[PDB]
C-alpha cells in the first residue's frame, strides 16, 4: 500500500523510505513537500528534478543508502536504469535515471528486470542484493557489481571509491570497491584497461601519493626538476599560467588545489553534473586571467606523469585515447621541436 | 493603514517593520517580494513559509527582534500563539506560530489576547512589554517570561541563551535569562527542574566547562580515566563507534565536535526544526559508517555524566526519562553485568 | 537565427553565449531551463529576476565577461543602458539595466544607440569594443569607459578594481582602471574629484596601507595614540561599541573586519544590491549588542582619517557631503566641545 | 534549425508548425507561452499537460492536422507512438503519446519508426503518408489506416468519423473512414468484428437511424411498442428513471440527449479522456435525481437494440462482452423471469 | 496613500478603483489575489499578464470604465500609452499599453504626460477629462477624443462603436462615436479617408444595411443577382467554399455569421489581439472542410461591394491597400478573364 503520506512517514521516522507502516499529513505547495509536526509545516523535501514534486520526494527517499558506483561510472558504461533502486545522483539533486524498476508507480517501465521492455535498457544490478547476479545473467543488457567472485564472469577491478548518501569515500567500515561486469546485447563484454580520477573537491584536497605531496610541498622548478618533467609544459599543463588575460592550462585538479591555499579563484560550473572530464568557466581572482571553458581531471598526478611520458613528442598536433574511469577521454598533444606545449581534454 | 507599500517601506527605511508612515513600490512574482530601486527589481524576501507570499512578508517584517525563547523551548511548554508579536523560527524560515494576536489582518484570530477565542490557547506573553504580565495573569493558557520577580508567581529560571534576530546567544549587552511562568485551564503550573541543551554548533563548538575543555584535548583513555567513567559506554556513546557499517553510539555534540576536527561528516538534517533531541542522518567521510537516524542532544557533558552515573545499572533494558529544555526527554539505557552497553535518546 | 536553443548550445559548448551555432535540446519549467545530456536533464539556469526564465537566461549567457565597471559605479553616474552588450549584476543574480540595445529581440529598445528611443537614456559605451567612443561623441547621454586617451575629452580616472564574471579585483593579467566620461543633454560632464569605495568582503579583508595593516595588528587605544585620532571618536565610529543594546557606530568595513576576526557576528543584507554605502541589520553574537540599520562602507582607513580630520568640530550636528563612487555621500557629524560624538554615513 | 522562436513564428504566420523559416520574440512565464506583437504580450500556449511548457508548446505547434482516428481507437488498437507526427489529443489537451518518432529533439526516441527502439512498440502508420504503407509492411508492430486498398491486405473498415483538430466528424469535403490493419510481432492480424461507438455530444445530438429518428420524436410507451422492445427495460437503461434518489439507468447517449432537450443535466467528466465508454457523475436539475458514476456509451440505437436482443434473458446476473471500438467491453446484464431488469457498461 | 489593500477595498466595495480610503486583508497567491471574507477566501483577480500579478491587479482595478476606442483604433493610431488612465485589453486580459502616466507607482513614467520622457510617446488624451484638449494642444505626439468640436481642428470621425467593460457597443445612453485627432512631432495630422470594421461577434451578428438582411436572408444566387454581383466570386469570397479539403474564401464575418446560423465551425484564435483583420484556423464540422490561416474581416458588406467594385480586374494578381480603422490593410486581388477569383486580406 503505498502512499505519500507513508513515504512521508518514513522519512520522518527512518530518514528514507524503509518500508515501515503508518502516515503523516503531508502539504504539497508548488515544488516543496511538507509535514505537519505540533500544528507547523516542516520541509521535508524540495523538489530540484523535472518530474513531479510527490514523485520526485518518492524516488529521493527510496535512494540507494549502501556505497553505490559514483554516477560518471554508471553513465561511462552506459547505465540505462537500476534494477529495483534508485540511483540518487546527488550533484544534480535527481535521478541518474529517468524510468525504474520495482520503485514507484509512476515511474516503472516494470517491476522486475525480466520484462522484455527491460531487454534493450542497460540495466544496473548490484550482487549485494539476492537474486540479482543471476537476473544479471539473464539480462540481454545489463552492468553488474559485486564485492566478490562471480563464477566464470572475468572482473574488472573498479575504483576504490563509491558513493555514500552523497559522499565520495573510500570504505574502511564497508566496502566501496567493486567488480564490475557488463553485457551488450546478451554478450559479456571486456571492459577495458582504464585509469580512474580520484573525485577529490578543491576544499578537501589530499595528496594520494609522494609525488603529490611534493607537488603540492615543492617549488615548482624543484618538483618538475626532482621527477624529470622538462619539456612536458608542466608550467603551463598543471600549474597554469595566469600572465595573460586568457589563463593558461591549469587541466589537473590537483593544480587547482595548489593555486587555491595561495589565492583564490572562481569555478562556474555550468554543466553541473558527475563526469569524468569537468568544464568550468575559471575567474582567477588575484590577477584576472580567465578562461571560459577550462577542462578539469582529477587524475592522479601519478598516472597523468606516466601517461603524457608515455606519449611520441614528434608530430604538431594530435588526438590521444586514454581509457579513464571506462570512457575514451580525447586529450589534445600540441608538440614543438620534441618538447611539450600543451596537453589538455579535448574539448568537444 | 496596514499595507504591502507599507511594509515594505519600512523594511527598506527601518530594516523591520517600525510602525514608519510611507509606501515604495512593490512587485510580488512567485514566492519573492521585490522593491524598484532606480528602475531595477531588488529581492526584499522570498517565501519559504506555507502562507501566501505577501503574508508571510508581514509576518517576517513584525518579527520579534528581542532576545526571545528559543523555538524548542515554546514548543516544549506548549505555545500555540504570541500575544502581538511574531516569534520567526529562523530554522524553518517561517513564523513559529501559524496564527497571530494583533499583529495581521490576514492571520490574525484575535487584536488581544482578552478575546474569547484566545481562551483555549497557550498565549506567549512578554514581561518586557507593557501590560502583557496583567494579560497572562487573566490569560486562561498561558506561557510568561519576564527579567525580573513578579509578585505571587513562582519563576522557573529559564535558559541563559535565547534567539536575537536567529542568532542563539548568552547576552552581555542584553538580558537572555528570563523566567518562565505557564497556566493551564487558570491554573499556574509548577514548572518542573529541568537540565538545558545548550544549543551549540557542530562548526563553532565551545566548550563551557573544564570537563568539556578536557574531553576535546584528551585522548579518549586518558578522558574516561580523569573523570571515572569505565564501564559508562562513553566509548561508544559520546566518542562513537565508527567501525561498523552502522556508526555506533555518537548522541552527545561535543562528541560529534571533537570528530569534527580530526574529520569531516554529512549531517542530512531531515526535519529540519528546533528540537531538544535533534535526528540526523549521519555518514561518516573518512569511514563509510553512517545510521539513518541519529539521535543527538548538546547537554553539557557534566550534565550527560550527571544523567548517566545517576542511573541503576541492573537491568538489561529501560526507558529512562530525564527533563529538558522543560520536556521529559526518554533515553534506552542497555546494561550488561552492572556496566552500561548504550544510553541514547529513544527513538519514537 | 537567435533561438533559445542556439542560446543553450553556446552555454554548453562555450560556457557563455558566444555566437556558435548548433541547438541542444532544452525543457523550461517554472524558473529553470535544462539541457538534456543523454537522456537526463542538467540545470543550466535558474531565474532570479523579475524577467521571463528564457529571456533571462539569455541576458545572462550575453554578460559581458571582460572587466566591467561595479554596478554601484554605473547606478552613481546615471547609466539606464548599456549599447550592444549586458553588465550581469551578481549582486541581484539579475541584469543591471531593464532594456537593452542590440542583445535580445524581447528587452531591445534599439539595434543601435543612435536610434532616437536611445537619446534620453544615459547609454554605457566600452571604448574597448570598436566604434564606441564614436557612439559616445554622437550619443546625447552617455557613460564612456576607456583603457587610454580620447582625443580632446577630459579623462576621469576610475576606481583601480573591476568586476570580471562577478569578482571584483584589481587587474594584473588584464586592465581593470578605466578612464571615464559622461554626457549630459549632448554636453560632456567633468566628473567631480571622488574618492572610490575599495570594495572588500568581510571574511577575505586585506589592508591596503600601513595604516590599515596597524589597525587590524595594534590595540585600539595604541592605533589611536600612533595616528593621533584622539577627540575623533574611532572608539566608536570605526571600533564599534558593543556594550549597549544597540551598537554603537561600526561604520567603516575594516571595523567589522578586526571584530569578525575576534567573534561572529550576522549581517542581514536587507536591500541586497551594489552600493555605495550598506546597510545591515547587525546581531553581535558575543554580546546580542545590535542595530536595525547600520551604514557601512569600504573606505581605505586612510581616506577616512582624511575626510574626518578635514571636519570643522564646532558645531553640534551638521551633514558633511563627501564625492565617494562619483556620488554626494552624506554623513552626519556629531561633535562636543570640539570633539567628534559620531560620524555615519546618514540614514534617509 | 528547430528553435522555440521558429515553433512560435510558424504558429503566428501559419497557425502551425509548417516548417517555414524565421523567429519571433517569445517570452514563457510559469505554463505560457507569448510572443511579442508591437510592444505588447499576446499568448499563444497555455500548457495544460505534464510535460515541460516548451515541448508541450512545440508537440501542439506539430500537431496532425489532417482527420486522424480518434484517440479512444487509437488507445484500443494499443497504438504506443506515432511515426512522424503528433496526434494531438483534444479531451486531455495533451499529446496522445507519451514520445515522438522524428518530431521533437526532447521527446523523440527515434528519427525513424525503422529504427531498433521502435521495433517493440505499435506504431501507428498513415496510408495518407508517401512510405508509411511500406513501413508498416517492415514494422513489427504497427497500426495502419489507409483510404484505399493495400495489396495483399484484408482491411477493417473503421468508423464513420475521424477527428479533425479536435472536432470529431464524418467527412464530405475529406475521407474520414480509414481501413485498419494490425500487425503484432510481424504478423498480420484479423481484427475483430466490432461496433463503434458515435461519437456525438449532448448539445448537437443528431439521429443517424429511423429508430433514433423515431426514439427522439416519440413518446417512451409509443417507441417501445413500435420497435417490439416490452421486456428489455428501455424504461430504465436508456430512458433513465428519475424518480429515486439514485437516478437509475440512463446508459445510452441518446437518452440523455432526448432529457437534456426537456430539462438540464450536470455532468461531472471526473476522468476527463477519451474513451469508448464513459463515467459521469450525473445531477438531475429537474429532479435533484443523481448518480455517482453513470456509465455512458452512445451507440446507434440500433446497435444497442441487436446487442440487447442477443443475449441470454434467463440467469440473475452475468457479464456480457462486446467488441466496440476495436476493444472488449463488459456489461452487466441483470435479468428477472426472463425480462431484463437492467444491462449497463461495467464499472471495473 | 496607494497600496494593495486599498485597490482591493475599492474593488470589494466600489466594483472598481474609485480613490474610496480604506483597506480589506489581501493573499497573494500565484497569479490570484484573494480577500478574506468572514473567515474565507475569495478570489478577486486572476493575473493572466506578463506584469507581477499585484500590479496586474491595480491596473486592471485602475481601468477606463468610460467607452473607450477599441485596441485595434488606438494600436492603428500608434498610441503608445494613455494619459492618467489605463485602456484595459479585454482581449488579451492585459493592459492595453506596457506604460502609465499618473496611475500606478510600479509601471508609471510619469505623473503627468507634460513630463519630457512622455514627449516621444504618442499619448492618448481623453478630451472627455478636464484639461486634456488643452494637454493635447500642448502635446508633441498624441491623439485626442472628444465627443464635440475642438476650436481650430478639423475632427476625423471616428467608428460609431466604443469599447466600455469590454463590450464593444453603439451607445443609446452614452456617446460611443468620438472625433479624432493627432499630432505627430508637433505638427495636427490629417487623418486619412477610412472605413470602419463593425467589430460584431458570431453569436450575436445584426446586419446594419438592407443588403446585410438581404445577405442573410436570401440564397446566395438571390443576393448575387439582386445586387449584381456576378464575377466578383462571392460565393468563394463571401459565402465560402467547403467542397474541398482546403476551406476556400470565407473573408468576411456576415459569411461565417450566415453560415453558422445553419452549421457550426471551430474558429481557432491562434494570436488572441484586437485588430483589424483576424486570422482564424477554421474547421467546418459538417464537411471536414479546414484552413489554417483564414483572414476574416467584418466590414459592413456595402463597405465590402464598394471596395471589390473599385478595382481594376484586368491583372492576375495585385495588392489592394484599403484605408480601414485608420491603417493600411494589403488585400491580395486574383483574377482571369476580367473576373475575381478571389480577394482576401493579405497573410503578410
Amino acid at each position: 500500500a503505498m502512499s505519500l503520506e507513508n513515504v512521508a512517514f518514513n522519512v520522518v521516522n527512518k530518514g528514507h523510505f524503509d518500508g515501515q507502516q503508518g502516515e503523516v499529513p503531508v502539504s504539497i505547495i508548488n515544488n516543496t513537500v511538507y509535514t505537519k509536526v505540533d500544528g507547523v509545516d516542516v520541509e521535508l523535501f524540495e523538489n530540484k528534478t523535472t518530474l513531479p514534486v510527490n514523485v520526485a520526494f518518492e524516488l529521493w527517499a527510496k535512494r540507494n543508502i549502501k556505497p553505490v558506483p559514483e554516477v560518471k561510472i554508471l553513465n561511462n558504461l552506459g547505465v540505462d536504469i537500476a534494477a529495483n533502486t534508485v540511483i540518487w545522483d546527488y550533484k544534480r539533486d535527481a535521478p541518474a535515471h529517468i524510468s525504474t524498476i520495482g520503485v514507484c508507480s509512476m515511474t516503472d517501465i516494470a517491476k522486475k528486470p525480466t520484462e522484455t521492455i527491460c531487454a534493450p535498457l542497460t540495466v544496473f544490478f548490484d550482487g549485494r542484493v539476492d537474486g540479482q547476479v543471476d537476473l544479471f545473467r539473464n539480462a540481454r543488457n545489463g552492468v553488474l557489481i559485486t564485492e566478490g567472485s562471480v563464477k566464470g564472469l572475468q572482473p574488472s577491478v573498479g575504483p576504490k571509491q563509491a558513493s555514500l548518501n552523497g559522499v565520495t569515500l573510500i570504505g574502511e567500515a564497508v566496502k566501496t570497491q567493486f567488480n564490475y561486469y557488463k553485457k551488450v546485447d546478451g554478450v559479456v563484454q571486456q571492459l577495458p584497461e582504464t585509469y580512474f580520477t580520484q573525485s577529490r573537491n578543491l576544499q578537501e584536497f589530499k595528496p594520494r601519493s609522494q609525488m603529490e605531496i611534493d607537488f603540492l610541498e615543492l617549488a615548482m622548478d624543484e618538483f618538475i626538476e626532482r621527477y624529470k618533467l622538462e619539456g612536458y609544459a608542466f608550467e603551463h599543463i598543471v600549474y597554469g599560467d595566469f600572465s595573460h588575460s586568457q589563463l593558461g592550462g591549469l587541466h589537473l585538479l590537483i593544480g587547482l588545489a595548489k593555486r587555491f591555499k595561495e589565492s583564490p579563484f572562481e569555478l562556474e560550473d555550468f554543466i553541473p553534473m558527475d563526469s569524468t572530464v569537468k568544464n568550468y568557466f575559471i575567474t582567477d581572482a588575484q590577477t584576472g586571467s580567465s578562461k571560459c571553458v577550462c577542462s578539469v581531471i582529477d587524475l592522479l598526478l601519478d598516472d597523468f606523469v606516466e601517461i603524457i611520458k608515455s606519449q611520441d613528442l614528434s608530430v604538431v598536433s594530435k588526438v590521444v585515447k586514454v581509457t579513464i574511469d571506462y570512457t575514451e577521454i580525447s586529450f589534445m598533444l600540441w608538440c614543438k621541436d620534441g618538447h611539450v606545449e600543451t596537453f589538455y581534454p579535448k574539448l568537444q
